[PDB]
């Protein structure tokens, strides 16, 4: 890594000088290393060149406004200082060629959206490597490889996404954040497709606008979308997928439609055309939105050229993030399925989701953490009480506040308490609603998803729903 090599394409002129790390946070920068000075929230890291320069950085690169002309060329201690303007706007190209260009030596999939970002990247991560990649996500869970993701600027990405690089990953599905767009975090990189999941002038000017500077690659939009549907008006090329009747086939483009859904006790069947051929896809994963994420994955990966062929013979093996719809099905058993579901928005979605595949009566297992906010507790047993046809009332973390006090505050806000099952003992009311339940019912149990842990006390308890629910089903968690 060379200052002159680096600003090669801007700054002719540049000093060469062999460069270490690249960061934006004077505290950390090291011997050797290049300091990038940004103008921000309040924030002038020209403040800190000074700092910087007296802990041995080799080079720094600021912010020109008001300081200094686009490439002008200074030296303060020995310290080349080179200044260019409109610094934020160019910080992803920047560290995009600091860092060897990471997103042009792997296949990288870009998700957008309110929700199923995170399934979605999931889902392109999991598939990609059925086919036979090594694949990463980037995204809010954390980053990795797959089986091995770890827990933000233009400059971190690129960071990040070099790492990933260096590990052997060849495809990368990342969550891009609509405050990550509009901040310029991502404005360098090449994605191979950006997929859509789910005043109007402006907000759709400001987007368009972004869209129109960034390399999107492959475009794909959730057509079941209002918004969607509008940017795919404007968008010929960009394949439209729907489980809802929302392809317009007179524009000859390309697109995905799931034909029929039969949602059953331990996923979904979707039959689905395409512009690619026509397939049904044996899903592990639960409720409607899950299908959408799935179509949206498969028609990704079919606009980047994988063979259908293919993505069906692995479509089998796609799994759930942990503790997000997961089901757990046994021979002649209740279906359970754990959802980390702990908002009344969230509580409602999964029992939604868990009713189109519930044949007889869905169960809904769930607590309110103690100590916390108990403004969400009677909203939570409101919706158990209208969207589940039984409420089983439990503990889920009550910390030092007196475990009943919160099964109060949760029933209080239903219309018939009564009719709620009270039972004590997480472990209990799980056991009392699996062992109850029938055949054909559902049992959501909700709060937990992945949490290995139930904090009594002080103490943070060794408990998994996920074990508990696999032990008294007869399988594995």
């Amino acid at each position: 890594r060379n200052l002159r090599d680096l600003l090669a394409p801007w700054v002719p002129d540049a000093p060469s000088r062999a460069l270490r790390e690249m960061t934006l946070d004077s505290r950390v920068a090291a011997a050797g290393d290049l300091f990038v000075a940004v103008v921000g929230h309040q924030a002038d890291g020209r403040r800190y060149i000074p700092q910087a320069i007296a802990q041995g950085v080799a080079a720094i690169i600021a912010e020109a406004k008001d300081e200094a002309t686009d490439g002008e060329i200074r030296e303060m201690h020995g310290v080349p200082v080179i200044y260019l303007s409109q610094l934020n706007e160019r910080l992803s190209a920047l560290a995009g060629r600091f860092y060897h260009e990471p997103s042009d030596n792997l296949r990288l999939v870009g998700v957008t959206g309110t929700n199923g970002k995170t399934t979605t990247t999931q889902l392109l991560a999991q598939w990609s490597q059925l086919l036979g990649e090594i694949s990463a996500v980037m995204g809010t869970v954390g980053n990795g490889l797959l089986g091995k993701v770890i827990p933000g600027s233009a400059v971190d990405v690129q960071h990040e996404l070099a790492g990933l690089v260096d590990q052997g990953a060849t495809f990368c599905a990342m969550e891009v954040s609509s405050h990550g767009l509009v901040q310029h975090r991502v404005a360098a990189l090449k994605f191979a497709a950006s997929v859509f999941t789910n005043d109007m002038e402006h907000y759709e000017a400001a987007k368009w606008l972004l869209y129109s500077e960034h390399h999107c690659g492959q475009a794909i939009i959730n057509a079941d979308d209002e918004v969607g549907r509008r940017w795919l008006a404007k968008l010929p090329d960009a394949v439209a997928v729907s489980m809802e009747d929302h392809i317009n086939p007179n524009c000859h483009g390309r697109w995905l439609k799931a034909t029929e859904v039969n949602y059953h006790d331990s996923g979904a069947t979707i039959r689905f055309s395409s512009s690619w051929g026509d397939g049904e896809i044996e899903s592990h994963l639960m409720g409607a939105f899950n299908v959408s994420n799935l179509l949206l994955a498969l028609a990704t990966l079919l606009a980047l050229g994988y063979p259908l062929a293919d993505l069906l013979k692995t479509a089998a093996r796609l799994q759930p993030v942990c503790g997000r719809m997961e089901v757990f099905t046994a021979p002649g058993k209740p279906t359970v399925v754990v959802d980390y579901a702990h908002t009344p928005d969230a509580l409602e979605k999964a029992l939604q989701a868990a009713r189109l595949h519930c044949a007889g009566k869905l169960w809904c297992v769930f607590g309110c953490g103690g100590d916390r906010d108990k403004g969400k507790r009677p909203l939570m047993g409101a919706i158990a009480e209208e969207f589940a046809d039984v409420a089983v009332v439990t503990d889920d973390n009550p910390r030092t506040e007196e475990p009943r006090a919160i099964i109060n505050d949760i029933l209080a806000g239903m219309l018939d308490a009564g009719h709620a099952k009270v039972m004590e003992g997480r472990a209990e009311a799980v056991t009392c609603a699996v062992m109850q339940a029938k055949e054909n019912d559902v049992v959501l149990v909700a709060g937990k998803g992945h949490e290995d842990y139930q904090i009594v006390g002080n103490q943070r308890l060794d408990y998994s729903d996920r074990v508990t629910v696999a032990r008294l089903l007869g399988v594995i968690a």
